[PDB]
């Protein structure tokens, strides 16, 4: 009856981001892996070393590939983590009970894989980034851009409802990331037969200022989902301001699967 | 008017370990810098690149060297961080109001710099390290052992009085470190002229199981301190189980000494 939860952090964060949720899921009798993606958390790789979404998702892919024949998991992707999830779903659809998108960018198997990120940009004013740093590290023929959240963007757009302790923790751990637009804008890594075969659950964080609720709902209404959950009163970092409510939703998700199957 | 607190983490930890104390100190109008030492926290350096204590403390040394001519600070070293403090006190003693040793390994300018670490190891039976992982990464003529705390050692030796959240955070961020025995056991890097001129304050954490209070007291009794303070009920990780009390204590230190 127990389940294995693979938690995938968003941009500039790491496995450490789930430290409040991990204990809760484990106390419920479940297994939890709070992965560090490439150049995230304490992974010694550098951002200038990553050129594609795949390079960044490698730790997730490796875990998936390493899974046993009789071993399945529930993926939970926070924000950018939803893009990482897509890659795992396309390659290992039969090993995923379901994919949970927490206030994330949820790709689709219709348009280019950059679609969701594209819509976000076109629906989000440049003023919202505040002090976020966007530095180039690619080439004129093969351009690459890094993204590093600043203290203001973090405090007023991502952690607005979190505590100063949460803010201090993030400030000592955040590292530069990337949206990998160049790579995703000219490819279609998600197909309806594979990616689209995995059950999708979206968890809306109502008070999100980084990825506003309105855009979270647009994705659900656009690419569609199997089930939409909501955590009222949570900002972008739901695992930090509402870990218990997040836990309860994830437990119910694992349970609903057991009713239709187990 | 506020003071500048330089928080130095212990082995396998990083600047993130001070996330509960930092806000509190700042709320009091103080400046706080919780840096990552070499190959610690998010530092992109690897432990195998650290051959001596200096290389490990480099980040702290760089911070001191960058300090203004009339820029002073308060050093706070947790556990092993006490050894990193020694190097800063020996090189930039004039730029320090006082060095605070939080349940730390506090060196002296009398014996070899490895004096305190050797006493601790002799007193610490192998079983007490639990699942801690020790691995060599040097040459036969220049051996180097690495030290990486495991989950059981953390839970029952360092965080037994902390929350499951704190434990999960640590298990997700800890990285291999080293005690740098060889390097430390070959010279007296600390002198009473420089190192000894800096005021020493030791904060005893009574419930510490990693570095027992018995040993913390022995360091006070055998090397001497300007002031001995304690936080009753705190395990090894005082900044996690008793941040408010730690904060209050640090505030008095900032007040008392200049
Ligand atoms: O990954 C995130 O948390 C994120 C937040 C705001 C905007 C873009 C992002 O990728
Ligand atoms: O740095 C620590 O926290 C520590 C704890 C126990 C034993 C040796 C150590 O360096
Ligand atoms: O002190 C210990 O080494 C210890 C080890 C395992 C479980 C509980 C404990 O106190």
């Amino acid at each position: 009856e127990g389940k294995h939860f693979v938690l995938v952090h968003g941009a500039c964060h790491g496995g450490w981001s789930w430290y409040k949720l991990k204990p809760l899921l484990e106390a419920a009798g479940h297994k939890v892996t709070a992965l560090d993606l490439a150049a995230s958390g304490t992974d010694l790789r550098k951002i200038e070393e990553l050129r594609t979404l795949y390079d960044y998702t490698l730790p997730l892919m490796e875990l998936m590939e390493s899974l046993s024949a009789d071993e399945k998991v529930i993926l939970v992707g926070h924000s950018l983590g939803g893009m990482n999830l897509g890659l795992a779903m396309e390659k290992y659809p039969q090993k995923i009970y379901a994919a949970v998108f927490l206030a994330a960018f949820m790709p689709d198997s219709v348009h280019n894989s950059s679609f969701v990120l594209e819509q976000y940009n076109e629906r989000t004013p440049a003023e919202n980034w505040l002090d976020t740093q966007f530095l180039p590290y690619g080439s004129p023929e093969e351009p690459l851009t890094s993204m590093f959240f600043g203290p203001k963007f973090l405090a007023h757009k991502l952690y607005q409802l979190c505590s100063p302790e949460d803010l201090a923790l993030a400030s000592s751990l955040v590292r530069p990331s990337s949206l990998f637009m160049e790579d995703l804008s000219k490819a279609k890594y998600f197909t309806d037969e594979r990616f689209g075969s995995v059950k999708r659950v979206y968890i809306v964080c109502t008070e999100d200022k980084g990825i506003p609720e309105e855009f979270q709902r647009w994705q659900i209404d656009n690419i569609g989902v199997t089930e939409a959950i909501e955590i009222k009163g949570a900002d972008h970092m739901a695992m930090l301001c509402e870990p218990q409510k997040l836990c309860a939703s994830l437990l119910e998700i694992a349970h609903k699967y057991n009713l239709e199957h187990h």
